């Protein structure tokens, strides 16, 4: 079949058909994808097999393309059509910066960095992004995702509730579990239904399997001192753990410091911010990791997740960040944030310092000014963006748009969808391509049925200089019609 | 001559010459629009006055149906393009109609109609029944509330998260919990201009209601206005309470504020105009059937995740887990629901349960979001089992015209190059009749004319109305470059 | 029938036969009994006819008491024969006008009245004031008391809340007549079928018997307001009957109003104190002896004005001054001393948690000094002093059987005292000792345990001068001697 | 000289010559005192010693009676003069078993004790029967804490009020509520000398019980010590959270703590040694059997104060109001009653209530109370229809011979004349053979010599053990002017 991968090389080849492999890479990391990235890994290894075979030992050609590629074109189309989720990413990640170095004077205070991993695997990073930490109880989801999924939707919730508590706190709800898995009692239940029938040492390389497909391969660690640490300090979980022993609220043949000691290993895993962003990415494109394309964790699980870092995701700051961020997140006393905008991205942040509430201060200010400029929260409109930017569609494309369909209609009278566009505060003084608007477009056949609205009701200026720096009038007089001159003498 | 305008007659007709006039309204019923809309009176006007006074009668040619159809050809393209948000709705609604009997069995007065953003309406069951807004007036209160005065001034009165457990219960701030519940509703009802008589408060909230519904039918009940002020005996106990805390505001009257709440909770509408109501919070604040920017953009904002979490009183919670969509019920056994972005529904069953939501809404809800991919978290693309009936496919965001012309404007050649690959055919004209080539020979580009004329083969000999060469137009601009290698075509 | 009224007459006329009236009043106040006393109305009526008949003008002889003083001879007796509940009185008022000058480092006034009738006040206890709140005990012991304490009890708890407070207990009903929701319902159960100014009336006739009709104003200023500004009782009563926790039939704006006219019922500190002086009795006012309140009404009253009675201090107070009590927002508390006394308090300044500084401050330093607390142990009385026994009674008690158990040879009762921290060294009318007591008998084993475990100083010396030794040369005993020569 | 022992010869024997010992077991088993009383056991060991080894075996004399009884007279008499609490103990206890029968068919251990604050002792039921203090420990525990350290330092680390809301939690200041809950509790036990052992820990409070008890029945059952330790999975969910808070003192450990306190909740007792613990608490810290000073006065009034409130777990308010006594209840069926300044009580029967209280238990005390105005605030005087055996009316406060001699020393002749309106005689009399006249010659008072001899007409040359008349100290101390008045008459 004459498959369009020659047509992908004339995209790429501006000029002679000889390219290296070097401005390849370019315009490769354009669009916000790795070098390093897994979903080519069948691709860039036959471009540094082909230094010796050449006879040029380097100048790729046209033919020699076709065949490296495979089946997976279609991904590799779409990076360089501008198909992603998030086109014009260069300037994208621009703003992204200028809101990370915002945020410097709002006060290891040197630690500062954030990443994010789009649901189409296209990532970026900045500040202090590759120092390991723990994840200090954002593994609550992630474990939460993996019991739902394997188990059922109504087995793990006969066993922890589903809904916040409103007030730490040790206490259950009506129905005698804990409220949600978002808390101590509820993550400490929840670990405990995971493959049930296995050691400790199993149980937790099973959960740490799901994770690393969750994260994509890249660093998860297991470190120790943190493990050590917290099972001698763990007295507020030792708590929990024989209240919830004593309420009977385990599963039926369940050990409690055996659930214990594996909940202690997961808030112990460690990972960076770039492994931390790619995590949670998986968690916006529905239970299929962006970064490679496998089908981690099940639709439901994600869609129950994700309610319940909505609802209980930042503590006691959940009802607010609920409402001036309306994003799932998941805090951690390390200071970092879990952050989700469902079919967008996946983002992680870092800042040790925190705030009453058990939340980060850096990392809640940037997430509140995300939020506020990109059209991120849940029930932001899509189409009436107002000020805020969707970065899901490619920039000027909207603005565009809405000049071709004012300005298309012309002389079939169409009167009423002109009102549309001037009632809802749309811009009329906007220019299109060839410098025309509504009013020149309808200016020159002179009906004045149609026209007079605009002068009437828009005040629109008339006054205007188009490329030719020809006026109305002129046009007029060009198709032989008197009447509607006299109007325009009006105004002054 | 003849372009994409004048296929509307030929798609109706399957190119018979003559079509019958009650071919239309029932082709035209199909994509949801109805005949009553305020975009389309137009239409309907100009299509009786002609009819029956021309010769021809009951027929309608070319000539003829171009015109009575060309004063909506921005919605009738639309409408016949499915370029509707929900382009199956021949079928969605079929869905609905089957959910609809099925609830039947579990558990007489039963009625369910929706809007989308759009504008394109259906209702099945007793919708036409009104019936009062017992407290689905607490977020179109709250939203009025704030695009006037603000979201900053609105909740130093009110909070903004769940209150969980049950009246005269205050946050840590000394204020209501939210205005989702009686005592918060009474707070922003005392909000809203007070420096008029009760009377034309009413009227102004009334005002908005309508523009927010956007005129359908609305009432005034005073069976109930009078009912609830001889037995509010729950709202007296909570507006005494607020007075005594200096909850209200610096000269406001507790009785009259609470008079206020008591008019809204009386105002009735049906299904119909409630769901249109709905819609417009779906829309961002614009009627999806009327096109006018009733509320501001925070507005809705503020009320939908209110709305999400503080919606439904204590099944809240679990609502926002099952079914994930802002919604609002009242004792009368409605229950208003809106999908962000796609539509608005109202719903009608007067049997409740414990909890005070009806059952039959709410079993009504969880059939639908189970089926149609609306949960807030659920994703698009990975639909899984559900149905996605807003697109049929491939992207809503494809190839068009418009990006040409800018990028031919802009001297974006990476853009042209990118259209390039899609075997985007240079051929569609506008009122130009000219391909991204003139402007580019406009601006003097020569990366671009070149690419255009040897990449696409692009004709040159293109004419246009308004007369004028593309080489003549260079020549003004002095591009003298560009007529060289224009020239050497031919 | 010789009657002992001659000897009351004896008592009271140390000198001369014929005695004056006027020293007759004296002496009557010292036991704290006011001239005024209705129950000796009859008494004031007679003695006065025969001041002037009396050739003597005013002077008073036996045979005049056998005829005008009559059944009232009993309590008559009672007070100079000091079988009162708190004798030595003129000394017990000194303490409590210590206490009250004490606390002062402009209106600040306390009055108390004992269950036998004794009173004494001192301060601004004459101005009135309103009973805002302190009508709350009182009317729910009308309504116990007339309906039956089942019935009460099903329109309001008697438990705590311990948290305003705006809430129901489980069963669906406030939680007790000690706030404002238990008590604008019981004010609904009193006199079903009567009007608002009928109603107002029977309740005020209990409190006129309740205070021995004593001042019972009602005042108005206090009544239209609390009604403009009555919207936390508002509140309240549509609360009250939004969740349907009324009885069957019955108005709530009325009981409102009723409630409102209790608590603008204005005493002072006197009658305020005769109040709360007759549920420190079981339901009959010490001043009258009339029945005002059945006996389990004031069980149930004081149970819940301890429990419930103070807002905030109810935990503490039920701790550190263990006392039922009530408090108002006009600064004043009603104490009551269960089988001791009634009191009330009077102090504007109120502290942050609704109750009186002074006023507090004073049950404080009260039941710390006089036995008040409820579990404070009436026999071991340690350093607190026992207002119901006169001074020096039980420790001359102490003194002999400590002096007698030495003269039957009871060592093991010596252990009891001694290893109960009580002084051995105490000393007699005589200034004698068990030692001395032991060396009259002989008792070897007695006079060993005192100077082996008691270490007595053996210096101690007689009114007559006799050294124990010397006691040996009167009656020649030599055993003991030897041990005498030891010690020192 | 006729020495007052010999009535108590007269009244046992009725005037016979010659007595059985049985009679007076059956005697002095009236009255209350048990044979095993240890106040008494000199009485007994003197009362067997002469029967085994003399020809007159079981019989006594009047000389063989006054020398054995001598060493205990002054309790004796007391328990002759029916001075007690309670002096109508063989029917007091009379109502006692037949309120236990009507208890007794209710839904087997069920048995009751008392011991009075004068040391009279009834049991009835199985009360021999030991049983763990599974709870009933919090009041002792609490009672010797404040006695070393003082309420201000116990209350710094426990609060003094209920809690009213089993549930984890702090009243408003970072500790836990009272010291009456497994949380207060807790941090007592850990509050009593943190500087040794364990093991020698628990001796010291288990020391305390034993000199609370007065030396009765004590166990410490292991069988519960460990079959707590391995199942009290609240205790240590509780200690866990307290260290956290650091509530506990510093230098402290939580193991330790938990040790301990199930160590005092595994010790045993039975109804008899339990309820002179209560009697103890009766008493003022002091024992009724054997007159040892436990605990400070500060120690039982916050004790019995908390047990009022606290004492039971949920049915206290209700219990405080119908009942009023402090009490305490356990799992294991018994409860702990005190009755302040009267006596002591302890219950055993199996079944619970819902509130983890005794049903035939809980009922028992209800209809005590109900009877023999007990409660905190029945009245005195006016006992309605109460029995009341504590005085059966007469004044405590009644006449004596002590004061008379103390008053004609003080000179106070108004005492004096206040004595003489009762008719009653001065010439009662010590052991020294003196009345108040010579207490009044010796001081030389005029008036009061004047007084004496007239008012009452007592003989002056009365003679007298010390062996000098009067006139002859007088003569002494040159009291001229008494000395022609004692003379005027002869």
């Amino acid at each position: 079949l004459s498959r369009l991968g020659d047509l992908l090389f004339y995209t790429i080849a501006e000029g002679q058909e000889r390219i290296p492999i070097h401005k390849f890479t370019t315009a490769l990391k354009a669009t916000g994808l790795q070098t390093s990235d897994p979903r080519l890994r069948d691709c860039m290894s036959e471009m540094h097999r082909v230094v010796q075979e050449s006879s040029s030992g380097g100048l790729l050609d046209r033919d020699l393309f076709r065949k490296c590629v495979s089946s997976n074109i279609v991904l590799l189309t779409q990076a360089f059509r501008k198909k992603f989720v998030i086109p014009d990413f260069e300037e994208f990640t621009g703003h992204v910066d200028r809101i990370f170095e915002d945020v410097k004077e709002l006060t290891n205070p040197d630690l500062w960095g954030v990443s994010l991993c789009t649901v189409d695997g296209q990532r970026h990073s900045v500040g202090h992004t590759k120092i390991p930490f723990c994840l200090q109880s954002c593994v609550k989801p992630l474990t939460y995702a993996i019991s739902i999924s394997t188990l059922g939707t109504d087995y793990v919730h006969k066993f922890v509730g589903k809904e916040p508590s409103g007030l730490n706190k040790l206490s259950l709800n009506e129905e005698g579990i804990p409220h949600n898995p978002m808390v101590n009692a509820g993550a400490i239940v929840v670990s405990s239904l995971i493959k049930m029938d296995c050691n400790k040492a199993e149980k937790f390389d099973f959960v740490l399997q799901y994770l690393n497909k969750m994260a994509g391969n890249e660093y998860m660690g297991f470190s120790n001192a943190t493990f050590q640490s917290e099972k001698e300090t763990g007295d507020r979980n030792y708590a929990i753990g024989y209240y919830l022993k004593e309420k009977k609220c385990f599963p039926k043949g369940v050990d409690m410091m055996a659930a214990l000691d594996l909940y202690f290993q997961l808030c112990s895993v460690e990972v960076t911010c770039e492994s931390g962003s790619v995590m949670a990415a998986t968690l916006a494109n529905g239970g299929i990791c962006p970064i490679t394309g496998e089908s981690v964790l099940s639709a439901e699980a994600v869609r129950n997740t994700l309610s319940l870092m909505h609802s209980c995701g930042m503590y006691d700051f959940s009802g607010q960040f609920a409402f001036h961020v309306g994003l799932p997140a998941k805090s951690a006393v390390s200071g970092a944030i879990l952050l989700v905008v469902p079919n967008v991205m996946g983002m992680m942040c870092l800042s040790p310092p925190l705030d009453k509430l058990g939340n980060s201060h850096r990392g809640t200010s940037f997430c509140q000014k995300l939020v506020s400029l990109f059209n991120f929260h849940n029930y932001d409109n899509l189409r009436h963006c107002a000020r805020k930017l969707d970065p899901r569609r490619e920039g000027a494309e909207i603005r565009n748009k809405t000049v071709v369909n004012l300005l298309f209609a012309a002389y079939s009278g169409d009167v009423s969808a002109l009102r549309r566009f001037a009632l809802s505060a749309m811009d009329m003084e906007q220019k299109d391509y060839d410098s025309r608007t509504a009013l020149h477009v309808a200016a020159a056949e002179g009906h004045i049925e149609v026209v007079k609205f605009l002068i009437e009701a828009c005040k629109v200026n008339p006054f205007a200089k188009d490329r030719w720096g020809n006026i109305p009038l002129d046009d007029a007089v060009q198709f032989n019609h008197l009447e509607v001159v006299k109007l325009l003498q009006d105004y002054q």
